[PDB]
């Protein structure tokens, strides 16, 4: 369904996020 | 539909999160 | 409809977080 | 609707938390 | 109604977020 | 009803993040 | 409910980003 | 059901996000 499916897209921006995070924390390092 | 649509805007938002957080890991870098 | 629009003013929230952090990466460098 | 005002509200807070980052922006300048 | 209510300390909860991000820009400035 | 418990419990995890960013204020001070 | 529930996992995960948010302030301290 | 299933992906993606968080904290120590 297409709810569903644009729920799924949020997830996917999340985890955009979680590795955008990822490289500031080797950056620090 | 328009509820699915809106949600899809939330994901493109959140996904312009992700490239603004990368752009800070770059600076850092 | 009222949701579908509160959820696209919620979008465009989102959008002004993401400005605000292009901001802070244009600052570190 | 409530619902539909509620929403609004969380952009609202949204906003309030994309005004707080600007300020970290200007603060690191 | 009772989502309405939870969503407005959903509302809350962000706002004290944002006053949180404030009081980091004053400890940066 | 459950839906909104389970809202109320989304918003108390809300004010843990904004509890957890006043020690990094503070941490900055 | 399976709605219920997997707002509570939600839950769970943003207490996850608070105590990494706390970590976060013992580091700067 | 397939609403609950998009949720429970929300959810794990909060966590990648709070693990990339954990990893900023272990960077600055």
């Amino acid at each position: 369904g297409e709810i569903a499916q644009a729920l799924k897209e949020i997830a996917k921006a999340l985890k955009e996020i979680a590795w955008a995070l990822k490289e500031s924390a080797q950056a620090l390092k």
